[PDB]
C-alpha cells in the first residue's frame, strides 16, 4: 500500500491551510475544494497519499530550452504521482504529462475594481495607464505568450516588458488590483470566488476562451484512466456541484 | 392522502387520449409519463390526480428571482410530484429536488432537411435564418446563462428577435415548418418529430447531456422512493420498452 | 502488427456477414450493432483492428477441469485483445477476464410459441412434457448450472438430462422452439429482436436476472478502462440508444 | 439518532471481527471485516459519523412468548441504535418490527458437518437419531425450523426443541460442536462457504433449503433506510460487494 505523492499549491478556495489553535502537520494541514476531490479519488481508487506543496510555488511553464518548472515539472521528473490542483489542461502540457478528463470548466477573464468605463481586453491593450498582467509561469501567461490575436500579442508585449506585471500567484495579483490601478487576467471560477467576497472587485467582459482543470499525472501513469472514471462518477452523482457550492461562499456582494 | 401531480401537455409524454365518451380526471390522459406514473404508483402504492400547470410552462426564474411553470408549483407546495419531461439542471436543483433520471437527452437543433447548416456555430454566424427555443424552459435558460462565446451570441439573437422564443414545442415545430427557422430543442423530442415528419431533421449532435427526472418539493421523502422505483424499472429493463412503445415508429425513406 | 485482434461470433443483429454481390474481405465482411460499436470505439480511442471469428463459435464456459472455451478462452490465452460481441458480464467470468462497463442491458427470459398456458419459469420447472434449455457454453447455461435456487437447480437437472436440450447457438434454439415442444432460455434483447420478426413466438414472463453486455479484454489489460471511458462518451452523446434503434427497428406484429 | 449514528452489530466471522494488534485498540478501530468495510462505504456515501456498539446479549433477535424481542432487532425497536450492520437476515416477522435495506448478500440455510459420512441431505438427518443437530438460538435459522410446516423440517424442529443442548449460543459454539461431537449445524450458506474453505475436515451437506438475503436494519420510520438502499444498489452496480466478498472469503486449502 505505498502512498502516492500528491503535488499541489496553496490557492483559495481549492487548497488552503485549515484554521487551528495548534500546529497541524501532514495531510491534516489542508482543506478546500481540491482536498475534498482528492479525498473522493483516494476513496474510489483505494490509495493512500501524502500531500507535498510544490517547492517553487508554480503551476508550470517551459523556459526557452523547453525545461518545465512548477507542478508540471514535479510530474515530469516522477517526483509526484498526481497533481491535485486547479491545473489547467493545455495542449503544450498534454505533450509532457497526462490529464484526467476535466472536473471543472473555466475560461480566462479580467479581475478589476468596479466603477470604470472599461469592459474588455480591447480597452486595456489600447491604454498604458491601467497596468495588467497574470500569474507568472501559469497557463494564462502562456496563453498570452502564445497568442496570434493582435490584441493579445499587444498585451503580451506589455506584460513581457513591465517588470512586475507578472505576479507570483493569484493572491499577489488580487492585492495588486486593490492596491494599484491594475487589472489581473485570471481564470473565471476564481474570479467568481473573489467577487462574492470582495465587493470592490468585479469581472470585466466575458470569457476569452474555454477550457478545463484536470488531475495531472506523469505520462504513462497507470492511474490516469481510473481517475477519469472516478471524476465521471462524481459528476454523475452531482458531487462536484455539491463540492463547488460548499467552497464558493459564504455570503456578500 | 393522495398526491397532486403537476404536468403539461407534450407528445408523446403527456396527451389527451382519443375517445368518444368524454373523459374526466386522470382518465383524460395517455403518454409515456402517464404510463411511467402508473408504474410508480404500483411500486410505491400511492393515489394521485393529474393537474395541468396553469401557465403551460416548465419553469424559469425572472430578474426578481421568482420561478414560474411546474417548478413554481413544487416550490409553492401546490404539487407533490412533477411528472413530465422535466429536465434536471443544476440551477433547478437549488429550488427543487429530482429523482435519478429516467431518460437521457441533450440540446440539439431541429431544422428542415437539405440545407447546408451543420451545427450551432453555423446558425450563430449568420442572421438570415432565425432560431430560438421554448420560452421559460431549460433550453432557453441554458442559452441565457451560457458563458460560451457561440451560445452568448445565439442568446443575444433569440433574446432580441420578437417571437424567436416560442410558447411551446408545437408552436416551435410550426415555425420550423412555415418559416426559415431552426428550433433549439431536446433530442428525444427531435427523435419523435423527425421520424413522423420526413422533411425535418436533427442538425448536428448533442450540445450538452442531461436527463429528465421526477420533480419534488425540496426535502420530499418521495424523491428517494421514486429513485428506488426508477432503478427497479431499469433492472426490469422496462423503461427502454416504454420508450420504444411511445416512440414507435414508421420511418423516413 | 500493433493492430488489435478482435474476437467475435456471428449473432444477429450484433455481428453478421454483409450482403453483397462482390466478394468481401477482412473487416468489410461484417455488419451489425457490434460492428458499429467497434467503429465508434476505434475512432474515439484511435486504434486499428482486425476482426476474427472465434473458431469454436462459443461464448465461453469452464469445463470440469477448469478450462475455458469460446471467446473467453481466446482472451485468457492472449489470442485476442478485445472480445466485441453480445458478451454477458458475469461474476464467474470476472475471475478469468476483465470487462468494460456495460453497453447494453439484458436479462435471462423465455422464448416460446404464443397461445399456451405457460407464463413463468416455475411453470416450466413443474412439468416434463415441454422441453427447455439454453445455448451450450454460454452465460445462460452457466447461470442454471451454477444456481443454488431450488427451481433453477431443478431446471438445470432437466436440461442437463435431455441429450439435445442444450443447443449449439441461438439460431438452433430458435428453430427448435419453432419445430418442437421446446422453450428456450434466452437473453431478453435477443428475444426482443426475434419476437418482432416472428409473430408466432413470444417472451414468457419477465426477466429472471439483470446483467449487461461488456467488451471483454484479457485480465489486467489497460484497454479495459479506456473502452469504459469511450462507452461513457458514447452514452453521453446518446449514440448507443440510437445504434440500438437502428439495428432493432422493423415492422412489428398485429 | 444524535450526530454520530449508533451502529449495533456483533462478532461473527468474517463479517465483524476484532482486528489483530500488539496494543489495546478502542472505539471503531477495534473492528475489521466484510460488514465493517460495508459500513465504511455507507458512511462515506451518506456522509455520517458513527460509533459501533456490540449488542450486549450477543443475539441477532427473536420473539419470546409475548412479542418481546431481544438481540439487534431489539436494539433497533427500542431506538438504542440507528442501524444494524451485520449479517442480519431479512424475514417477514422482522420486517414488521424494523425496516431493512434491499439485500447486500443472498444466502440460504444449509448443513455444516464432518466430511466422509454417508449423510447427504436434511432428509437423512431427520430420519436417524445418533447424529444430533441444531442451530443458533434466537437466530433466523432457528425460527425457520420452528415455523416450518414441511414434514422433514417439522421433525427436525421436534428434535431441536426437545434437546437442552441442540441450540448453540452462536456460530462459533456450533462449529466447535461439529468438530467436537457427532453433530451437524444448520447454518446460513455463505458462512458455511467461509468455514469450509478453512476447516478442511468440514463440509456442506446438501444444498440450500431456502433462499433469502441479509440487509441493513433500521428502526421503522428511519430517515436513513432509503438512502442506504440506494447506496447498496450503487455499490452493487460497481461490483464492489463482489470485491468485498472476495476480500474476506479467503482462507487456504480445501
Ligand atoms: N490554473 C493555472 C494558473 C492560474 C492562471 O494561469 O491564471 C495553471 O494551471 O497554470
Ligand atoms: N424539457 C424542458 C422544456 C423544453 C426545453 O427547454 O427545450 C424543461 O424541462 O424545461
Ligand atoms: N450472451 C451469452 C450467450 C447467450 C446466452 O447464454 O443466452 C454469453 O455471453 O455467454
Ligand atoms: N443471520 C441470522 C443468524 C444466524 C442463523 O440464524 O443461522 C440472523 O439474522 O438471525
Ligand atoms: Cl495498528
Ligand atoms: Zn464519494
Ligand atoms: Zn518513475
Ligand atoms: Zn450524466
Ligand atoms: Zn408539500
Ligand atoms: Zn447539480
Ligand atoms: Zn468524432
Ligand atoms: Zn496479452
Ligand atoms: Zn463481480
Ligand atoms: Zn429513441
Ligand atoms: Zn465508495
Ligand atoms: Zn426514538
Ligand atoms: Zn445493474
Amino acid at each position: 500500500n505505498r502512498s502516492l505523492i500528491v503535488t499541489t499549491l496553496l490557492e483559495e478556495p481549492f487548497v488552503m491551510f485549515r484554521k487551528s489553535d495548534r500546529t497541524l502537520y501532514g495531510n491534516d494541514r489542508f482543506e478546500g475544494y481540491c482536498i475534498d476531490l482528492l479525498k473522493e479519488l483516494a476513496h474510489i481508487l483505494g490509495f493512500s497519499y501524502e500531500i507535498r506543496l510544490v517547492e517553487d510555488g508554480k503551476y508550470g511553464a517551459q523556459d526557452d530550452k523547453g525545461q518545465w518548472n512548477g507542478m508540471v515539472k514535479e510530474l515530469i521528473d516522477h517526483k509526484a504521482d498526481l497533481a491535485v490542483a486547479p491545473l489547467t489542461i493545455t495542449h503544450v502540457r498534454e505533450k509532457a504529462i497526462d490529464f484526467s478528463k476535466p472536473f471543472m470548466t473555466l475560461g480566462v477573464s479580467i479581475l478589476y475594481r468596479k466603477g470604470t468605463p472599461i469592459d474588455s481586453a480591447d480597452d486595456l491593450a489600447k491604454q498604458t495607464k491601467i497596468e495588467y498582467g497574470a500569474v507568472k509561469d501559469g497557463a494564462t501567461m502562456t496563453f498570452f505568450k502564445k497568442s496570434k490575436i493582435s490584441t493579445f500579442e499587444k498585451m503580451w508585449a506589455f506584460m513581457s516588458s513591465k517588470p512586475s506585471a507578472l505576479v507570483k500567484n493569484n493572491e499577489e495579483g488580487i492585492q495588486r488590483t486593490l492596491t494599484a490601478d491594475y487589472a489581473l487576467l485570471m481564470e473565471s471560477t476564481t474570479i467568481e470566488y473573489i467577487t462574492q467576497r470582495n465587493c470592490n472587485l468585479t469581472q470585466i467582459g466575458g470569457l476569452i476562451d474555454s477550457k478545463g482543470y484536470g488531475i495531472g499525472t506523469p505520462m504513462g501513469s497507470p492511474y490516469r484512466d481510473k481517475i477519469t472514471i472516478a471524476i465521471l462518477q462524481l459528476q454523475e452523482e452531482d458531487k462536484l456541484h455539491i463540492m463547488k457550492e460548499k467552497w464558493w461562499r459564504g455570503s456578500g456582494c
